[PDB]
C-alpha cells in the first residue's frame, strides 16, 4: 500500500536510514547482505523521475551507488533494476522529517520486501519509528534494525 | 518487570526459540554472533534451580551448551555465567504454549539485554510473539529476528 497525494519533489534532499524491515532474515543479516542500503540524499528529476544515492558495504570498503527511479502510472511507486528489486514504494512522508519507503522485486515481492524510515536529521524521532512500526504491522517481517546517531554519521 | 508467582517446576521440557531482540545489533547481527544461542531444553531442579541447554554457532557447526541458572532471592531471577551474561530474567510465560525471558549482564544491561521468545512446538505462534513486542517496546533494543517453522525444526 502506497502514499496518497504525495509531490515526490518536496522529499529531494539528504536523508538517513533509521529503521529498517525485511521478509527474509537473509536479506538483513550481516552489513554484507543485499538490500542493506543506507540512504544519503534523494534528488528526483523535472520529469518527475527519482534518484537515490547510497552507501553499501561489499567488499572490505563501503560503496556507494546511485539508483534512478523512473515514475509510473503511480505517484507513489517507482521502477528501479539495483539490488534485485524493480519496484520502489514510498509509504508515508511529512516531508520535513521522515520519509517511509519499501523496495521489492514483483517476481516474488514477498521474498524480496525490504523497507527503511528515512530521517532528514541524524537524530532518533520516535514519532517516525512509531509509524514505521505500525506500517510494519501487517508486513511479514522477520528482520529489523534501527540505528544509533552515532551509527548514524558512520560510513556503512 | 518479571513474572510474579512462578512455579519454575512447570516451565520444565522442550522449547523452541521463535524471536530474538537484542539491546545491540552487534549482539545479534550474524549467524556467527554471541547470544544466538538457541534453548533447547528447560530442566530446572529440585532445589529450585534451573538447568538450560541450547544451541550455539561457533566454528562451521551448530554448537551445543548447558547453562546452568541459579535462583535467587528474586523466585523470577536466575544467576548464570555464560554468554558474557550474569542474569536471567524470566518476563512471562503460561507454562504451556510460550516463555518470555531475557539475559543481561548487570555490568552493563544496556549493551548486553537480549530477550528470547520461547515455544512448547516448532510451529510459529502468533499469540505469543504480541505478548513478546509489549514487552520490548519498554526495552530498548535495536536488532528484531523471528523464525519461521521450517527454520524451528532446523538445527541452528
Amino acid at each position: 500500500q502506497t502514499m496518497k497525494g504525495l509531490d515526490i519533489q518536496k522529499v529531494a534532499g539528504t536523508w538517513y536510514s533509521l529503521a529498517m524491515a525485511a521478509s527474509d532474515i537473509s536479506l538483513l543479516d550481516a552489513q554484507s547482505a543485499p538490500l542493506r542500503v543506507y540512504v544519503e540524499e534523494l534528488k528526483p528529476t523535472p520529469e518527475g523521475d527519482l534518484e537515490i544515492l547510497l552507501q553499501k558495504w561489499e567488499n572490505d570498503e563501503c560503496a556507494q551507488k546511485k539508483i534512478i527511479a523512473e515514475k509510473t502510472k503511480i505517484p507513489a511507486v517507482f521502477k528501479i533494476d539495483a539490488l534485485n528489486e524493480n519496484k520502489v514504494l514510498v509509504l508515508d512522508t511529512d516531508y520535513k522529517k521522515y520519509l517511509l519507503f519499501c523496495m521489492e522485486n514483483s517476481a516474488e515481492p514477498e521474498q524480496s520486501l525490504v523497507c527503511q524510515c528515512l530521517v532528514r536529521t541524524p537524530e532518533v524521532d520516535d514519532e517516525a519509528l512509531e509509524k514505521f512500526d505500525k506500517a510494519l504491522k501487517a508486513l511479514p517481517m522477520h528482520i529489523r534494525l534501527s540505528f544509533n546517531p552515532t551509527q548514524l554519521e558512520e560510513q556503512c
